[PDB]
């Protein structure tokens, strides 16, 4: 009895080439709509970057970006929660002083920011997760309103740095969540994809019993635990599989659309 379908993007809905079966999807979408089944894109990426994947139908979908702080539906802003400048400045000072190896990117309403001096190769890596990317000589004072920050770090120091963040004075406001191999999103504490879906379920008057959800990452775990019909991609790591009730094929075998066509076929 599925009424909302929510999917992660990178590593899940998207294949390893960063694309998906457009035709198969649009035909599925027509089906979902005529059944009043809601479709939710739930990603750490900014909304502006998520809509580009759905050029011809984005206005018919709901988007959860920034892991949760920004929600758009029907091409309209439903929720936008910004971090406090004082908190941002403070966690930045802490990371610069304590973990100089982490590359810091700020994710703003309209663009992203890196510090000048970051290597071209990093700039080239990140520039994909941002509409526009501006380089500044300092973060103090700050530039725009910001949904989240992103740290690029060695995957092996990831846990340590996340714990350092959780133990810092900004603790009640800011928390890290693994948003990919070698990445930590510093989000407003509690504003994760599970929270986002709860807000949408509560607003559409459904329960988690009607939720089907797909993920492959740490930042998908609250969402997966929430959804009764929770799917870890075949390519997800053990801990993310632990949070799911069902396993899908890999993102390179259209694992998401496969499950959806299966449900519909039911
Ligand atoms: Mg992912």
């Amino acid at each position: 009895s599925v009424k909302v379908i929510a999917t992660d993007m990178d590593g899940t809905f998207l294949n390893s080439k960063g694309s998906y079966d457009h035709n198969r999807f649009q035909r599925i979408l027509k089906q979902l709509q005529e059944r009043d089944i809601r479709f939710v894109v739930a990603s750490s990426n900014p909304y502006r970057q998520l809509r580009e994947h759905f050029p011809d139908c984005h206005e018919q979908l709901t988007f959860v970006g920034e892991n949760g702080a920004n929600i758009i539906s029907k091409n309209q802003s439903l929720i936008e929660v910004f971090q406090q400048r004082e908190d941002i400045a403070s966690i930045i000072y802490f990371i610069e002083e304590k973990y100089p190896q982490a590359v810091i990117a700020l994710s703003g309403e309209k663009k992203g920011y890196l510090k000048k001096g970051v290597s071209e190769n990093i700039v080239k890596m990140l520039s994909p997760f941002f509409p526009v990317l501006e380089l500044v000589n300092s973060f103090s004072p700050l530039p725009e309103r910001f949904f989240k920050l992103t740290l690029q770090v060695k995957e092996e120091e990831s846990a340590q740095i996340m714990k350092a963040i959780a133990d810092y004075k900004t603790s009640q406001r800011l928390v890290g969540t693994a948003s990919g191999f070698g990445y930590i999103d510093i989000i407003t504490k509690g504003l994760h994809k599970g929270w986002a879906l709860q807000q949408l379920l509560k607003r559409w008057n459904f329960t988690s019993d009607h939720l089907m959800a797909f993920g492959d990452g740490g930042n998908d775990i609250e969402m997966l635990k929430l959804a009764k019909y929770s799917y870890a991609m075949a390519n997800a790591p053990k801990n993310v599989k632990a949070a799911a009730n069902y396993q899908a094929k890999s993102n390179d075998e259209s694992g998401v659309l496969d499950v959806i066509d299966n449900y519909l076929a039911s």
